[PDB]
């Protein structure tokens, strides 16, 4: 749908078999998920940020079922302050800016 | 205009008199913005960021053009990777998300 600005635009994401509730940062590249148990293998990594980079866990092809739409991609897991849905995944849904 | 997330949205912003590249990002609550003089006087800030915590000097009533279109509101100065240009004035512009 459209949604407006004023409020963090925080939505619920099915991922590994739990819900969680992410935000919607068109700035970012990738997806970054709080630490958790997911299946697979996967190649460490270090992204970077406000603050510094932060070590994580680089896991491929991961369906996440975000705000009732489904999406594969990649999923990076690591000690990040809360959950963000990045561009890579975005795009799967259909996402635009609009002004 | 409407952007599709399959790049980077990246958009040219004239700040001070200068031109700047910055990114529009809804993750982020306030603007932030590299290092540079601005008018007026400061107060202090903390901001959260993925790889933890950074100083930044807040500058209220700071005049911006966002491609085309100019808001007036908060900036904050710091040790940022990269403009970013959030929530705060990306509401000023009219700015949505939609899918
Ligand atoms: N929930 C929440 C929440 C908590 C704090 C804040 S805050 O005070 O605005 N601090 C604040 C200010 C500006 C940005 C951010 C975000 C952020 C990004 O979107 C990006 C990157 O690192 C980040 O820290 C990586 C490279 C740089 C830019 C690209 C993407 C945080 C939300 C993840 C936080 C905002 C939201």
């Amino acid at each position: 749908p459209q949604i407006t600005l004023w409020k963090r635009p925080l939505v619920t994401i099915k991922i590994g078999g739990q819900l969680k509730e992410a935000l919607l940062d068109t700035g970012a590249d990738d997806t970054v998920i709080e630490e958790m148990s997911l299946p697979g293998r996967w190649k460490p990594k270090m992204i970077g940020g406000i603050g510094g980079f932060i070590k994580v866990r680089q896991y491929d092809q991961i369906i996440i079922e975000i705000c009732g739409h489904k999406a594969i991609g990649t999923v990076l897991v690591g000690p990040t302050p809360v959950n963000i849905i990045g561009r890579n995944l975005l795009t799967q849904i259909g996402c635009t800016l609009n002004f």
